């Protein structure tokens, strides 16, 4: 590791990404969650597993990355899933990382489109899969708030 630098450039391992986004999107590929961290100006599939407790053990105030988790919210008509791109961002990382990590989201989204929405969390207390579900349970309301200044 020990590979990191500041640059106005960024890419995504679509190839490696798609794989991770699938290992969870699939019926039962032995995976329900997946994280996507950077390996040097390029987003790449970080951790992966079926134990949600294993994912939260990766997100800390000294790291930031996305986390695609599957959530079964199909009990009405279909049994399909909506998932959610959990964007983690250490509450200690430099403002930039937080101001950037969010922008690079457009890259990770390229692969994750079937999901529901990206959940930008900064405190583990919110990473609680329990809190995430509630969000999908309603999957209503959007920010759409910004300024051109």
């Amino acid at each position: 590791g020990s590979e990191g630098a500041a640059t106005m450039a960024t890419k995504i391992d679509k190839e490696a990404c798609r794989a991770a986004y699938n290992l969870v999107r699939d019926d039962g590929s032995a995976v329900i969650w997946v994280t996507f961290r950077y390996d040097g100006a390029t987003i790449v599939p970080g951790d992966q597993g079926a134990d949600y407790q294993h994912f939260i053990q990766q997100c800390t105030d000294d790291v930031r990355l996305f986390a695609f988790v599957r959530f079964t919210t199909g009990d009405a008509m279909s049994k399909r899933s909506k998932f959610a791109l959990i964007t983690w961002i250490g509450e200690d990382v430099s403002g930039l990382q937080r101001a950037k990590t969010g922008t690079d989201k457009t890259l990770v989204k390229e692969v994750v489109q079937n999901f529901a929405k990206e959940f930008v969390i900064s405190d583990r207390k919110e990473l609680e899969e329990d809190f995430i579900r509630s969000e999908l349970k309603k999957a209503g309301g959007a920010n759409y708030d910004a300024q051109s200044e």
